[PDB]
């Protein structure tokens, strides 16, 4: 059975970059894409923008769309490629779990989600993950960790309309969520599986985007981590 | 396998009354309750009221809560009672299907649901019903049919805070939806199963609430209908 892993991290920490690097280094590996272009244009309307401009009005709706999307991809069948490899690896950009423990949770804590919205959201989440338990399993998390300000810098370094308005405070919040869940284990979890899952912590405070030294150094840690799963 | 059926009809047409009558006449029969008391008090906040007072703001949220609820009950296992009967019957108050084809649909058509909300809702609905296809099956619909004004009268005859504000027009809309789906078959369906399902049409324009003649006359049609399933 393929090893399933999801990349977790803060906004702009450099996920897409880290993925391009993965794709290049381990081609057999299958990377399930993250729906960002499907959120800016719903097919008509930018949900992403809406969630950012009126968080108290569109946060819940957004979460329901992202959760469904993340759940769909995690339920899809393994490709034929992945099928025929000695050590198949499937990589997800963020997960069905971060949808809840990183964003939804945070959106509630900062007031963007009402008590009713948080309650309904959790009800849904716990219900479906229980029904689909046997199919959404993950073997480990690759946490691209970096400070809020570093992210804030990168966040602004790339235009991205929707985002230009994000304050440092917001990134600090999300940072907290990641640290509480993937590092300190202080976030109450509601899934026995999620309890003890391996977490590879990659420190990307220093722009690995260009230093070929650190890139080879990252892929190395990744390979070591994946193989011992 | 138990025969599964759902009671469909307009607001106040007299569903709860018709159910009390069923319970009394066919005790082996199992009637899965409809969550109305769980909507007026979420456990804190009245979603039902909210949806009515600010439809453009809470319709989508409401639909997601009612859909989940209706789906949950249709996935639950048959009770032990129902288990040991020669002809087991399971009755549902409205269904996972009316959630979409009666209310959600109508809420979109009358502007309470935006294009984005309608799209996300449908995406969810079609997805989960496809995943759970084999478990949500229904064998027939009992349509408690009556004119909008008759309903409007009954609607007002019973207090019900949340509702006091419903205009005749709204009931007319819902009436249309029922007629289009259960009678004229002019509502585009998205489930092969739902295509040709039996529909028992009970005319309840005349208050059967008290006339013991019509009650015995209704249960008779019901029994005849159920047995030939
Ligand atoms: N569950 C969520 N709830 C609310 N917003 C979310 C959620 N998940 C992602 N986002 C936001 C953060 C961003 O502004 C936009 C991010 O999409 P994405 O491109 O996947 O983020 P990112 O910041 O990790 O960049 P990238 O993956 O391109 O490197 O959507
Ligand atoms: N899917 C839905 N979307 C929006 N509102 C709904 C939906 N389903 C039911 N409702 C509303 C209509 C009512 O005002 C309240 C009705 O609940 P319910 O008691 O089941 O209705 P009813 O009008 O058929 O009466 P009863 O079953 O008590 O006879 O919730």
């Amino acid at each position: 059975g393929p090893r399933r892993l999801s990349i977790e991290g803060n906004i702009a920490v450099g996920k897409s970059t880290f993925v391009k690097l993965l794709t290049k280094t381990y081609p057999e590996w299958h990377v399930a894409t993250e729906p960002v272009a499907t959120w800016q244009n719903i097919q008509l309307g930018n949900l992403l923008d809406m969630m950012y401009r009126e968080p108290a009005r569109w946060s819940y709706t957004f979460q329901t769309f992202s959760f469904l999307s993340r759940l769909k991809v995690q339920l899809e069948p393994f490709p034929e490629k992945l099928l025929q490899a000695r050590k198949p690896v499937q990589i997800f950009e963020r997960s069905v779990y971060s949808d809840r423990y990183i964003f939804a949770k945070n959106l509630f804590e900062n007031g963007s989600l009402s008590d009713i919205e948080w309650h309904i959201y959790q009800d849904w989440h716990s219900f479906l993950l229980w029904e689909f338990a046997s199919r959404i399993t993950l073997h480990g998390f690759i946490y691209l960790q970096a400070s809020p300000q570093v992210c804030l810098k990168r966040l602004y370094q790339r235009a991205r309309e929707e985002e230009k308005g994000i304050e440092l405070a917001y990134l600090e919040q999300l940072h907290g969520q990641h640290e509480a869940w993937l590092i300190h284990k202080t976030t109450k979890l509601h899934f026995e599986a999620l309890m003890n899952i391996p977490v590879l912590v990659l420190d990307v405070n220093d722009d690995f985007s260009e230093e070929v030294t650190k890139q080879e150094d990252l892929m190395r840690e990744v390979n070591t981590f994946v193989k011992n799963l």
